[PDB]
């Protein structure tokens, strides 16, 4: 499984979309959305997610690196289109490797959600979305962000 | 939520009954049961749960301190009535507490199931039952072993 660590997140289907928390705002429920790499080599911190993990298991907390604010799905309300945003407060996700090259889903634990990109529009919000075998939307890259 | 470490953890609808993994058995598949204490004052490693937790959220893995089993549900199958059993791998548990104090339930994250005791019979194995606010048989005590 992914090592805990720092982290640029690509979308699999939109590979010239990062995971990025809006505006870098710090403000609850900030959506997370798609959006092109806003500064080489990484990005700024909203771009760079940080894994903490649960020893032994696949699931673990995301937290951005400015603001710090952790990914968590809207209202805790976990469901298919739900949003993804900026909390202080992070849902658990399940990230799990999809049979592919380096590439995983990162899912809500038990429910058979997943984060998903729903199109390759500039600042297009990430929302859960049912797991499948074939959408690569719902797939995802994760490059370390260098030290 | 609770702090991690090890615990003795006891039934509140049978109250001399305390999680306890099958004669210390270190197998696959060996069923988690309620038993009597079985040594004073806190019983053997197969009665003491070490606990280990994903800050900032209530997910958790339990594993006993001898042999080092962890909690798993038996064949990752998160359905009513499904057995609890020792593995090498843990299923991640929710450890909520439930008002009360040093009451708690042990669920199954986002699903609508907890670990449950249905009978004071000794050695009745510990199941997943629906989870239900008025259930004594599904809320857990627990104590910080001396040892
Ligand atoms: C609404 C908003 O936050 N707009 C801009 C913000 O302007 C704030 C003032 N008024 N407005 N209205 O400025 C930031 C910083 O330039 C800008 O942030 C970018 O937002 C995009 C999505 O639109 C993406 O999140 C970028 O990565 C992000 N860049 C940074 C550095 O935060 C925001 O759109
Ligand atoms: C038979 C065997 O291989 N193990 C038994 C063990 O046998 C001792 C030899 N016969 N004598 N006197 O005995 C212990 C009971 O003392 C037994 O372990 C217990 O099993 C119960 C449920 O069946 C429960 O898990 C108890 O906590 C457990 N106690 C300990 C200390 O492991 C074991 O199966």
């Amino acid at each position: 499984s992914i090592t805990p660590g720092t982290y640029n997140i690509t979308n699999v289907a939109y590979t010239n979309r990062l995971i990025d928390l809006t505006g870098s705002n710090p403000a609850e429920n900030t959506l997370i959305i798609g959006h092109h790499l806003n500064k080489t080599p990484s990005g700024y911190g909203n771009q760079q997610w940080t894994l903490v993990q649960l020893p032994h298991t696949t699931i673990y907390t995301m937290q951005a690196v400015n603001p710090q604010s952790y990914v968590r799905v809207r209202d805790d309300n976990l469901v298919d289109g739900a949003a993804l945003v900026g909390s202080q407060q992070p849902t658990p996700v399940s990230i799990e490797s999809a049979g592919n090259s380096g590439q995983f889903r990162i899912k809500i634990p038990n429910l058979g959600l997943a984060l998903t990109l729903p199109s390759d529009a500039n600042s297009t919000p990430i929302v859960l979305g049912e797991v499948d075998e074939t959408s690569t939307n719902q797939l995802w890259a994760f490059e370390s962000v260098s030290a």
